[PDB]
């Protein structure tokens, strides 16, 4: 959530960023009634409780010199009723203004583009050539199930549509990935943590999943959810307190759940590596350029053709000031498909979650980054497609060979 003083003194900066994203300007209404009508029972309340406690005196001072009290003891019944009144609608303001500032979306950076949906999404870089292909190349859901390496029919009678199950080499590129992945992340500067999946309203609430976005998350025994992504439990470990020796760079492996693109694209659980930054605020926009750099880095690795969007305010997430999506070619699409998103949040998930750390001045709210290095599964789509052969079988990028055995092709076992 944003700073309710700044909202209240730049409403139409506020109101413009809401336009920016699609969005009226109601929320905003709404808020600076309630904040208003808070402010001025304050007012009113704070008054009265210092009138009651003078006149708690003026009874006792009237007792000592043994004059009537009865008109004041009248007067306290009236103060002490209006008073409750008070308070309760201060209670209930609050809460509405909490309800309020929970809703409304982070303002985007000065260098976000201003569009209103993917099509205004300016291309930042191409990174690598697409192959040319001398045979007709096809999708990964048909070369998964010739290898043998995908299984969809056998995933939907466990779970159901929306699900894979991974099977020999498939299982094993897979695993190779996440390993690759999370040693390329170490030597970049990032410790690795294994959290788990299962996390309370608070941490969802923190990072901005919720409450906006309740209806897309699987909703557990126990008050749980299950993670989207590994940056909701990653960025939470932080709640509540002062960071020290920052920047601090985390990397995980998590597997994410969606309740929401054939095969695995679109998936209700696939695995991810995050990248999650917490750093000081002056330092954050280089280190969401310098993130970036890292994600890509495995593409690059991979020898996978890339490109870099910058997302504008029309396409930018509810928590985001500032993305970067990375698209990796996909052969028989002939485009570009998002792999990663890379964001810097500013201090919108800090102020959510409590994070600060200490300066000479007092204290100030972290900013925090995140992005993806890589999803998996879409990993394997693009190694699928852009490394099969004319007979179906598919060579193994250099750099995974040594997580697989020094295998070289995947053919049909
Ligand atoms: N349902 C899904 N199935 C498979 N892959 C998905 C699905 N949803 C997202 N992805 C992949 O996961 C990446 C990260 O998801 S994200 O919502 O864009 N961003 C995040 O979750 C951030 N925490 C950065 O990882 C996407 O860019 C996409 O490549
Ligand atoms: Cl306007
Ligand atoms: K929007």
């Amino acid at each position: 959530m944003l700073e309710l003083k700044f909202v209240r003194n730049n409403p139409d900066i506020v109101g413009r960023a809401l336009i920016s994203r699609n969005m009226g300007t109601e929320l905003i209404d709404s808020l600076l009634e309630y904040d208003a009508a808070w402010r001025e029972c304050l007012i009113e309340g704070d008054d009265l409780k210092h009138k009651r406690n003078v006149v708690t005196r003026e009874i006792a001072q009237l007792k000592k010199e043994n004059k009537d009290a009865a008109s004041r003891i009248n007067e306290m019944q009236g103060i002490n009723s209006r008073i409750k009144e008070l308070d309760d609608k201060i209670r209930d303001y609050k809460s509405k203004i909490n309800e309020i500032m929970l809703s409304i979306p982070n303002i985007p950076s000065e260098t976000t583009p201003v569009g209103k949906d993917e099509n205004d999404n300016p291309v930042v870089r191409v990174v690598g050539e697409p192959r040319e292909f001398t045979f007709t190349p096809k999708p990964h859901w048909e070369i998964g199930e010739s290898l043998d390496i995908l299984d969809f029919e056998r995933a939907a009678k466990i779970s159901g549509q929306g699900f894979a199950v991974y099977k020999g080499m498939g299982a094993k590129l897979e695993r190779a990935l996440i390993n690759f992945m999370l040693d390329v992340h170490t030597r970049q500067g990032y410790l690795e943590v294994f959290p788990p999946v299962l996390i309370n309203e608070k941490a969802m609430t923190g990072t901005g999943q919720l409450p906006k976005f309740k209806d897309d998350m699987y909703g557990c025994t126990d008050g749980f959810y299950l993670a989207p992504t590994a940056e909701v439990p990653v960025t939470n470990l932080f709640m509540d307190e002062y960071m020290e020796n920052l920047p601090v760079f985390l990397t995980a492996y998590t597997a994410c759940f969606r309740r929401e693109t054939r095969g695995i694209i679109r998936n209700h659980q696939f695995n991810k590596v995050e990248l999650v930054k917490f750093v000081m605020p002056e330092t954050s926009y280089e280190e969401l350029e310098k993130l970036t750099l890292d994600a890509e880095e495995i593409l690059k690795l991979l020898k996978l053709p890339y490109r870099v969007v910058s997302l504008c305010t029309g396409d930018l997430g509810f928590s985001a000031a500032k993305t970067y999506d990375l698209e990796v070619w996909v052969p028989t699409q002939e485009k570009y498909r998002e792999i990663s998103s890379c964001s810097n949040f500013d201090n919108f998930q800090a102020r959510r979650a409590n994070i600060r750390y200490r300066t000479p001045e007092g204290p100030q709210f972290v900013h925090t980054l995140n992005g993806s290095g890589l999803a998996v599964g879409r990993t394997v789509v693009a190694i699928l497609e852009n490394y099969q052969r004319e007979d179906g079988s598919v060579v193994i990028p250099e750099v995974l060979r040594p997580y697989m055995g020094g295998a070289e092709v995947i053919r049909p076992e």
